[PDB]
């Protein structure tokens, strides 16, 4: 019995040994120049061959071979488009990719393999895709559910997918009528991803959509602390904790591995204040499919 939309999902239709070769339609830089690092939104054509569902991921095999002449390992990316896609025809798939650049031990600049291959793609370029992959981040079946989404950076991807389905499309068997609440934590305002789309959704469903941003390097709370995602959440602590107590509330978290810790710290304190052991409570939530996490 599942509380999530798992029925009839497709998994690994395409594999590393036999990937689907799609073509790049668009590749746009979506962060401003201020932004520490670039993030690109790219759309690939798949001609309806990849029947994915919101919350799933695809694997990308970047071109080239590793140091042993073998093809590169696949990298997973959460799909940033709903099942119908940015064009509404179920024939394209979109990714939100941050270009990874770091320095090794010798002080030499290293560019991450897949992220740079992807961010450098030009319209018309081919790309090997695998998947769909995943069940963890699927949407709840309940159209009247309270859905709380907490993402950092590219972690915004599966929530854009959820929200396009909920607020930008008309479906024959699905009409969202609950409360969706998105918290997006980025470092700078130039790093806010898809803000403009979320602003249009907010105007469209003002009573079904709540929106909060946390721009760490530009905002602080009363004590003067940096506005991290948990720093912005604590401001609604009483309300969120009360929401977690209800059976129709579903929590989803996606983004950088780090975010997990800072949210757990806020929660341990709220629960203890009520005589609840957060570790066991979180365990029960996870079993009930109400606490969903995908960090990397
Ligand atoms: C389920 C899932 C979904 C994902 N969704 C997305 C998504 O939507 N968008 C997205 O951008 N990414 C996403 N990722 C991450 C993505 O899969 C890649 O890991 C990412 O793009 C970097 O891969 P790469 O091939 O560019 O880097 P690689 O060439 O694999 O390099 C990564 C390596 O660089 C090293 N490294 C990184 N930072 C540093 C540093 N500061 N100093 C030293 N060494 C360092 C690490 O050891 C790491 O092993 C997701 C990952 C998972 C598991």
């Amino acid at each position: 019995h599942s509380k999530k939309m798992e029925e009839g999902i497709t998994v690994n239709k395409f594999k590393p040994k036999t990937p689907y070769v799609g073509r790049c339609l668009l590749n746009t830089k979506i962060t401003g120049d201020d932004a520490p690092g670039e993030t690109w939104h790219m759309v690939f054509s798949h001609e309806g061959e990849i029947p994915y569902r919101e919350g799933q991921s695809v694997g990308v095999i970047p071109d080239g071979e590793d140091k042993n002449g073998k093809p590169h390992k696949l990298r997973l990316y959460s799909i940033a488009s709903s099942a119908l896609g940015d064009f509404g025809d179920a024939k394209s798939v979109s990714l939100c990719v941050k270009r990874l650049i770091y320095t090794n031990d010798a002080g030499e600049t290293i560019k991450g393999v897949c992220s740079n291959f992807l961010c450098d793609l030009k319209p018309g370029a081919e790309v090997k895709l695998t998947g769909p992959v995943g069940k963890e981040m699927l949407m709840p079946k309940d159209p009247n559910a309270t859905i709380i989404m907490l993402g950092t950076g590219t972690g915004i991807a599966p929530f854009r997918s959820f929200l396009w389905k909920m607020f930008f499309e008309k479906h024959d068997d699905y009409k969202f009528n609950g409360l969706a609440w998105l918290f997006l934590g980025v470092p700078t305002s130039s790093s806010l991803l898809y803000k403009e789309e979320f602003e249009k959704m907010k105007e469209k469903a003002p009573d079904n959509f709540r929106l909060d941003f946390a721009v760490s390097r530009e905002q602080t709370n009363e004590k003067g602390e940096k506005m991290y995602i948990q720093t912005r959440m604590a401001q609604y602590a009483v309300e969120l904790w009360e929401m977690l107590k209800k059976d129709n509330t579903y929590f989803y978290m996606c983004g950088l591995k780090g975010m997990e810790k800072g949210i757990d710290d806020i929660m341990v304190s709220l629960a203890a204040a009520e005589g609840i052991d957060w570790i066991e409570y979180k365990r029960q939530l996870k079993k009930a499919e109400q606490w969903n996490v995908q960090v990397y």
